[PDB]
């Protein structure tokens, strides 16, 4: 009805049960005016919308039909490790059912994607990802139930031969990053609002381009980060959106008119080529060329919605047990990363922490360029970068270390059992950035 804009088919739970075969499958589709053949999960780039509510069970047998062995992160989701297993290999033709219940506080966007060391890199960069949507309470307050909702996933291209490009030795370093930059699949769509009050659920789900958002002539309200909500609305007039990070902003219509969200210029350290000579400092790549994400069309009068006054209490953490430092670094024309001089080695246990107990994890980037940081399993409070106080208060699974910041993160281990941390750079990951937590 009305208006169409290229969003994902959303799967919802009935009863209490999320039931679903989502097959990963290469599949021919049309993308950007041209036909390229993806791997998909269910036929669609990006995946299809799984949305469930606190306290849902989740059934989700993924049925492998690539030519290469795979698996499934639930990123962001604090499940059981033995559910959202980084170490479990699905060959080719097998089946594999992950089964888990929604934690009751839980609310906001997650997303799914492969997590099969090694290949991580060429699988979500062919286009295996989709978005879990939890649904809150929240919800239901008049100032978000009356906004427009929409999903935003950001996610880059390239193609060669209908084909995703392949990885060159300098998508390894850098990560890669594609020329087509897409929303929901789609290149710079218009998004024509029938509200004045948008609420914009944003998922950078890219291998490794940061998306430095800007809206024209309007700030962003940010009610969410990855893992849940905001105390309350935060007004920014940009949001810097790293690999696997997410957000849900409102966004307040005052005037009619088609305004532009874009990309803005963003030096995230990446590493050039060279042989010509005439320059300055040219070793580095330097900042991003801006790029028009979509178009944004005001209604007619627009009338925008008072923002909600408060939003979710922060609980208040128990004082930490235990003090880790984890360093980042680099070898770059290797292309090998390193966490506290070591790659990653899925026999070694380089961390052991208990359950129910809070740890501050003091995370330094002693490397050149900016990596983003990612627990699974444990989603985590951020304290401070850079010995400054990160500005809200919310779960996060990702922060962004740009070279040099330090981070001092409160985490709470919650259920037991082996799982990872790693760059999500996912290349980086594919190369080394990847440790192994033990939880006892
Ligand atoms: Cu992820
Ligand atoms: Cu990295």
């Amino acid at each position: 009805q009305g208006p169409s804009f290229p969003e994902p088919k959303v799967v919802r739970s009935q009863g209490g049960l999320l039931s679903l075969k989502l097959s990963a499958t290469p599949t021919p589709l049309a993308i950007a005016g041209q036909r390229a053949t993806l791997l998909t999960y269910g036929g669609s780039f990006p995946g299809p919308t799984l949305r469930v509510r606190p306290r849902d069970t989740v059934r989700l047998t993924l049925e492998n039909r690539l030519p290469e062995p795979t698996n499934l992160h639930w990123h962001g989701l604090p499940i059981s490790p033995k559910v959202d297993d980084p170490f479990l290999e699905i060959p080719p033709g097998e089946s594999w059912t992950y089964e888990f219940t929604v934690p009751k506080e839980l609310a906001g966007t997650f997303w799914y994607h492969p997590h099969l060391h090694g290949r991580v890199a060429p699988q979500l960069f062919a286009g295996l990802l989709g978005a879990l949507v939890v649904e809150s309470s929240l919800d239901a307050i008049p100032e978000l139930r009356e906004a427009e909702e929409h999903l935003l996933v950001l996610k880059d291209l390239a193609l060669q031969g209908g084909r995703p490009a392949p990885h060159t030795p300098m998508d390894w370093m850098n990560g890669k990053e594609g020329d087509l930059v897409l929303v929901n699949g789609a290149l710079r769509p218009t998004l024509v609002a029938q509200k004045a009050t948008l609420r914009l659920r944003l998922l950078n789900a890219s291998n490794a381009r940061y998306y430095r958002l800007a809206l024209q002539d309007h700030p962003l309200y940010l009610i969410a980060a990855d893992g849940g909500f905001l105390e309350e609305p935060l007004e920014v007039s940009e949001l810097l959106l790293a690999p696997g990070e997410r957000a849900e902003v409102l966004v307040r219509l005052r005037k009619e008119g088609r305004f532009l969200l874009q990309a803005l210029p963003y030096d995230r350290g990446a590493m050039g080529m060279m042989d010509m000579g005439g320059m300055a400092h040219a070793m580095p790549q330097g900042p991003s060329r801006p790029e028009t994400l979509l178009y944004l069309i005001a209604p007619k009068n627009p009338k925008p919605l008072p923002l909600p006054k408060a939003l979710s209490p922060f609980p208040t953490l128990p004082a930490p047990v235990v003090t880790r430092r984890l360093v980042l670094t680099e070898d770059m024309m290797a292309a090998r990363f390193f966490i506290n001089g070591q790659v990653f080695d899925h026999r070694r246990v380089d961390l052991k922490g208990q359950a129910q107990t809070v740890e501050v994890w003091e995370v330094e980037n002693q490397g050149d360029m900016d990596h983003p940081f990612h627990l699974h399993v444990h989603p985590f409070q951020v304290l401070s970068v850079g010995g400054r106080p990160f500005p809200y208060r919310a779960w996060k699974d990702v922060v962004n270390l740009k070279a040099g910041e330090v981070a001092r993160l409160l985490v709470p281990l919650r259920e037991k059992g082996r799982t990872v941390f790693h760059c999500h750079i996912v290349e980086h990951e594919d190369r080394g950035m990847m440790g192994v937590l033990e939880v006892g």
